């Protein structure tokens, strides 16, 4: 059978909020069956502890946030992005701020230390949320789209006027490796509005260490792009990090169109709502499964 799985170690590491620009430490810790992935500040007395699901989401644009009460956690999505790209069914992610460190803008960081700590299998059945039904949002012109699929497939598309622009992908995870293809793509902001948002005291984190920076023409990092389609690879990491916020893998297929965080919440929302669009599935032979 298909079973839940933690970590075999916990894991720490060290990094810069990129809107907050303080210094945070983080624990992943190893977790029981059927805990979910768990947000903890541990810097607050009494500890607030926020699990990482699409009810406990802020109305925060700028990046993924959980809220409970006045207490928030900032910028999740490339977290959750690895943890969904490893099947980690069950952590406790503890923090020492408000925000979780950007590291070098991408998941792969955080793909090598949960990798590094090892994963432990547990005696559970793992649970899958399966699309039945096609569920589909818009807003203007976006869109964020649910379709059945027997397996777990991303599809991206960004149409960005400027001369720095594929804007297209598509990657099937049971064919191609989220490690290799999407881990590694990092956030990039453009000069004017990073400009923009340290005026707003945002952005205090932000770097050419954590962030591909792009003023009107051009890639700014000296050492370039790690994808020629990184910007696209990134929306689809950040997607995956937004989607796992269900509590639950996926069997189906997601497409984006100039999609993000507000309507790729939306979508969530409206498939959650639908109970008769997605089914709950456990798998007795690992071997018949997509
Ligand atoms: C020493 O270096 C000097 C350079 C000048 C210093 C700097 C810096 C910085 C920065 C920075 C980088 C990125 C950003 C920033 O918020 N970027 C948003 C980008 C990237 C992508 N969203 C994501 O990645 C999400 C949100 C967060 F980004 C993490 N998950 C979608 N997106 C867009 O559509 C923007 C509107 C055009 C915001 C700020
Ligand atoms: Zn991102």
């Amino acid at each position: 059978m298909i079973k839940q799985r933690t970590l075999k170690n916990i894991i720490r590491a060290t990094g810069v909020g990129l809107h907050s620009g303080e210094k945070v430490y983080l624990t992943l810790k190893p977790a029981p069956v059927d805990t979910g992935i768990v947000f903890s500040r541990t810097d607050l007395d009494p500890v607030v502890e926020i699990p990482a699901r699409a009810e406990n989401v802020g109305e925060t644009t700028m990046s993924t946030t959980l809220v409970k009460g006045d207490v928030k956690v900032d910028t999740v999505e490339h977290l959750l992005s690895a943890m969904a790209g490893l099947g980690i069914d069950n952590a406790y992610v503890e923090l020492s701020a408000s925000e979780v460190p950007i590291m070098d803008g991408s998941a792969g960081p955080f793909v090598f230390l949960i990798q590094s700590a090892g994963l432990q299998e547990q005696e559970a059945a793992k649970k899958f949320i399966r699309i039945k039904r096609e569920v589909s949002v818009e807003e203007g012109d976006k869109r964020a789209v649910f379709v059945p699929f027997d397996g777990f497939k991303v599809s991206f598309e960004i149409d960005f006027d400027h001369p720095v622009f594929t804007q297209q992908a598509s990657v099937d995870f049971s064919s191609t490796s989220f490690v290799k293809e999407v881990s590694r793509a990092r956030t990039f902001g453009f000069m004017r509005d990073i400009e923009y948002l340290r005026s707003q005291n945002l952005a205090l984190g932000g770097s050419v260490e954590n962030a591909i920076v792009v003023d009107e023409n051009r890639v700014l990092n000296e050492d370039g792009l790690r994808y020629e389609d990184e910007f696209v690879k990134h929306k689809i990491l950040d997607a995956i990090g937004d989607l796992y916020l269900l509590g639950n893998s996926l069997i189906g297929e997601f497409r984006g169109f100039k999609s993000g965080h507000a309507l790729n919440n939306q979508l969530l929302r409206t498939l959650i709502a639908d109970k008769d669009a997605w089914e709950v599935v456990t798998f007795e032979d690992a071997r018949t499964a997509p």
